């Protein structure tokens, strides 16, 4: 069971580069609007201390340099949204495809298209972990790579890249500038909070054992959602919540296995350790697939 | 450090649907050919058992149903390139990207765009492994579904996706429509090659794992590289050769670690194993991922 991005081409076509001063990096053009990090604005110093209203205040339409590749889009309007600029370009995208954006939870997946001075570099699939950090893939020049989701070729754009951590994990948005996790966009010393296991994907990697004849590890016994989660925070795994219940719903009708009867399958796993079995080839319990990811993996979704 | 596909937007405006009789697959459209696996030309009972040149003879273009999303390509012209199919169409693919035709050599990587019915699904990085099969991630319809490299917007395609063997890895053709491995496309049980583990790849993603921090398999020892690949074969792995080596050095020079010191840890690795610890993430010894797919990604 490997790891699968979206197709990418949908969002390939919206990665513009965006300048102001010496500073370039990456903007969604979606219609007439270009979305970046304000950080932006900031010169290498500035970002030490920003006052982000009093340098915008400063900047002018002019003063933006948006490129889709070598090519300008005259700056009509400039707004800061939260942690975002929105630029308004005098062009409307013609591969602006249907889209949403969506604030996604700590656990959700979602591909993300690495890019470097508004050119595509790759794609792979990424976590939101429950410390709101991603364990992504990015240089120096990645700033304003964007994180999304596809369904039925409406493209929901969930994350925009803005720093890098200390332990080298990263930091980003919504597209509505929102951060994800207690993260500021100023160069201080910031970390990233303790990690939890993704109890939710854990459950849905389970379910996938199970579908593909691996079950060895199904018990006997059940338990409450209320027990299993003060256990499971013992074992710094995350707590469920009802939607994760619900979300587990598709894979436990599809199995046959109740959830709370996978629950009690995974506390005695933490319990008592694997005991140098396997699961689906790994002794290690996988929890960046979520129940969607096992759904997609087993259906030609589109 | 995560394994990571190209963009697939190159590939995804070449992808189509094609139909004959009851079967339906995928095949990729470039200029005014499509390209797609030949058996999609033989019935439930034919792949059983066929003789695809007599089985061509006698079909007709009308024979054949294109769909490229909603419009529907007359084919105009059909041929057999070995296992490939390739149907001339009435109309040229605009989206066409400049292209290439490449067979890629065991241990070398690439991204997998996987379709159903003309339409994407999903893309990732897959290594054609020693043995010369795939493992993929492909389900029922996923045929005609692509492998490819991108350099400077250059797409070179070098999988089309056939079958899937009983032991669930993958198989399939070059775009010349050649077998990569001695596989056959009639539907009979079809067992592999044993298989080894690519050890430039290893020592690459030990090299990144160095990159990112982390150095707990790291020892004082050294060896000699025919030492190295006495241990090696003992252990399934493909020998090291000088070449690889000298690919790796840009990797050793990067982080001051030599390659045959390299050599020593991973060989210390594979006689003691991993004690229960992990590296950047995984419990087993990772090849997928080449010397140049570290460069790139740690640089
Ligand atoms: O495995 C596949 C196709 N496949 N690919 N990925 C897959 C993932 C999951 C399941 C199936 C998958 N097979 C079986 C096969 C095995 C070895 C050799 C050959 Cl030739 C076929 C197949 C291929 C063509 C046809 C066909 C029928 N009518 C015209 N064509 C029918 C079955």
């Amino acid at each position: 069971f490997r790891k699968m991005a979206f197709p990418s081409g949908k969002v390939e076509g919206c990665m513009v580069q965006v300048t102001c001063g010496t500073t370039t990096l990456n903007g969604l053009w979606l219609d007439d609007v270009v979305y970046c990090p304000r950080h932006v604005i900031c010169t290498s110093e500035d970002i030490l201390n920003p006052n982000y209203e009093d340098l915008l205040i400063r900047k002018s339409n002019h003063n933006f340099l948006v490129q889709a590749g070598n090519v300008q889009l005259r700056v009509i309007g400039h707004s800061m949204q939260n942690c975002v600029l929105k630029l308004k370009v005098d062009t409307a995208n013609p591969k602006t495809p249907k889209y949403k954006f969506v604030r996604i939870q700590p656990g959700q997946t979602f591909s993300v298209l690495a890019c470097y001075n508004g050119s595509p570099s790759g794609v792979y699939q990424c976590a939101m972990r429950p410390n709101f950090t991603i364990k992504g893939s990015f240089l120096n020049g990645s700033c304003g790579s964007v994180g999304f989701n596809i369904d039925y070729d409406c493209v929901s754009f969930c994350y925009m890249h803005h720093m890098e951590l200390p332990t080298g994990v990263h930091a980003g948005t919504d597209l509505e500038g929102n951060f994800y996790g207690p993260f500021v966009d100023r160069q201080t010393a910031q970390a990233a909070g303790t990690d939890t296991t993704i109890t939710v994907n854990v459950l849905a990697w389970l379910y996938a054992a199970v579908i593909n004849g691996d079950r060895w590890f199904l018990n006997a016994r059940t338990t409450t959602l209320n027990d299993f989660n003060l256990v499971a925070m013992k074992y710094n795994y995350e707590p469920l919540t009802q939607d994760h219940v619900d979300i587990l719903g598709p894979l436990s009708a599809q199995t046959g296995i109740a959830v709370l009867d996978m629950c009690a399958s995974l506390k005695e796993l933490l319990q008592n350790g694997m005991n140098g079995r396997t699961i689906l080839g790994s002794a290690l319990l996988e929890d960046e697939f979520t129940p969607f990811d096992v759904v997609r993996q087993c259906s030609g979704v589109v």
